């Protein structure tokens, strides 16, 4: 099982200046719940942004840099390496990885952030022509979590 795991806004912004544009504790809990006990594949910049590997799952960083050898992180050097990892693999970002993988994955877990953020990094356009909504769940709003948001599980048709 290969899946995309992404949050993006109404214009498919995912990133600004190597961080998430929004503060949304609930999306990160969503991420924790989905990926715990499984495998994340991410690009180097995304990892640097996050600093350390997420506890309680396999962290895999795709990078060209032969000197990368960080404790708790496995490194891969080619996309083709992804297909050799066992178990449930989530493509974790960023833009380059989504572009390379979106035609390849079984499904996508997308948080739609119902807002318009200033961004420098984007999720690629897709159609629901190609993707079936297996589920759509409204995020609940509170004072911790103030941006409307929807969790989609999409499966390739
Ligand atoms: N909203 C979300 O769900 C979400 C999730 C993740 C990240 N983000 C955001 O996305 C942005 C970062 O994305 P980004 O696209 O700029 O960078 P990125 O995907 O985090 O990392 C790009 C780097 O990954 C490595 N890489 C990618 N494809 C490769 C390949 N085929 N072979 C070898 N190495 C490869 C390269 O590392 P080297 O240059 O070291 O070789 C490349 O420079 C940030 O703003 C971040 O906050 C958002
Ligand atoms: C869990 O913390 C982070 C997670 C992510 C990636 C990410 C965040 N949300 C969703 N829905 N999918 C993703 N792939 C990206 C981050 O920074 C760029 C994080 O730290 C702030």
């Amino acid at each position: 099982t290969l899946s995309i795991l992404v949050a993006h806004d109404l214009q498919r912004v995912i990133g600004f200046e190597n961080q998430l544009p929004w503060h949304l504790p609930n999306d990160l809990k969503h991420v924790k719940k989905l990926s715990t006990g499984h495998t994340l594949v991410m690009g180097r910049k995304t990892f640097e942004s996050i600093g350390k590997p997420l506890p309680n799952r396999r962290n895999v960083v795709l990078t060209s840099d032969t000197s990368f050898n960080v404790e708790g992180v496995d490194v891969i050097h080619s996309i083709e390496d992804i297909y050799q990892l066992p178990g449930h693999v989530f493509i974790f970002g960023g833009q380059t990885l989504y572009e390379e993988m979106i035609d390849k994955v079984d499904d996508m877990y997308i948080t739609v952030i119902e807002g318009k953020f200033r961004g420098d990094t984007f999720f690629p356009p897709y159609t629901f022509e190609d993707w079936e909504v297996a589920s759509s769940v409204e995020g609940k709003l509170d004072e911790k979590n103030t941006i409307p948001h929807t969790f989609l599980h999409l499966i390739r048709k």
